[PDB]
């Protein structure tokens, strides 16, 4: 029914379906999560085509190549502006539109990101450290849509100064890594941080980096949005929505990537 023609990420194949011809991205690995997820339509979130019940198997859209090759790519000589702009708009799209549907992503980072020859970007692998928010870090069983707002912030930086932001090689090391760049949390910048699940008081105290220093040379808009997206209240962190009215996006354009 389908060749694998190559493994490209469960397991993700890129794969020819012999029924249409179409070269798909098959996933092999509760039913209305998918439901949900395959009743979607919106050009920043990759398409689920089928679900096959036989071991769950997932065909996909398939789309060029992901985020993190082309962000490996164009290390020497980064990603234009415009072009950083334009994808993080229509993540925001895609993620303003999951949102409003109640779907959470969960597990965003630049692998889960895949982009095409036209300047799409788009959403695919619906749920590393290095992109986890601080309340799942911090053991919170019933986080909101704001754990993609931090994940989208932390690709943001990364897009603009061609580094992780929070490399983390641990969860405390992770959780570490954000508190000495944004200053260890307390009870005013982020009430009910105290009594979260895994939150110790012996955690070291740092204060907050100036920031100015965190995403050199991004212009004030674009430092503005990314502070408002690593706030570390989740009830403080901008929604995607929102998000979109930035004045960052006033000159959004739709650039063709190289
Ligand atoms: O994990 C997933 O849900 C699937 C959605 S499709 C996808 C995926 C993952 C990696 C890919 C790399 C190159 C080109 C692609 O289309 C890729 N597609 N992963
Ligand atoms: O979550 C936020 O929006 C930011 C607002 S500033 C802030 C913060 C968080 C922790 C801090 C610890 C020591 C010194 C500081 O200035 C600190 N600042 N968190």
């Amino acid at each position: 029914n389908f060749q694998k023609v190559e493994k490209i990420g469960g397991v993700v194949y890129k794969a020819r379906n012999k029924l249409t011809g179409e070269v798909v991205a098959l996933k092999k690995i509760a039913i209305r999560e998918i439901s949900l997820l395959k009743e979607l339509n919106h050009p920043n979130i990759v398409k689920l085509l089928d679900v096959i019940h036989t071991k769950l198997y997932l065909v996909f859209e398939f789309l060029h190549q992901d985020l993190k090759k082309f962000m490996d790519a164009s290390a020497l000589t980064g990603i234009p502006l415009p072009l950083i702009k334009s994808y993080l708009f229509q993540l925001l799209q895609g993620l303003a539109f999951c949102h409003s549907h109640r779907v959470l992503h969960r597990d965003l980072k630049p692998q889960n990101l895949l982009i095409n020859t036209e300047g799409a970007i788009k959403l695919a692998d619906f749920g590393t450290l290095w992109y986890r928010a601080p309340e799942i870090l911090l053991g919170c069983k019933y986080y909101s849509t704001a754990v993609d707002i931090w994940s989208l912030g932390c690709i943001f930086a990364e897009m603009v100064t061609r580094r992780a932001l929070f490399p983390g090689d641990s969860e405390i090391d992770q959780l570490f890594r954000i508190f000495r760049t944004l200053g260890t949390p307390d009870e005013v910048v982020w009430p009910g941080v105290t009594s979260m699940p895994d939150y110790k008081p012996s955690f070291p105290k740092w204060a907050r980096q100036d920031f100015s220093k965190v995403v050199p040379p991004l212009d004030e808009d674009g430092r503005s949005l990314l502070s408002q997206m690593l706030h570390y209240d989740p009830n403080k962190r901008i929604s995607a929505k929102a998000a979109l009215a930035h004045p960052f996006f006033q000159d959004v354009t739709k650039p063709v990537p190289h």
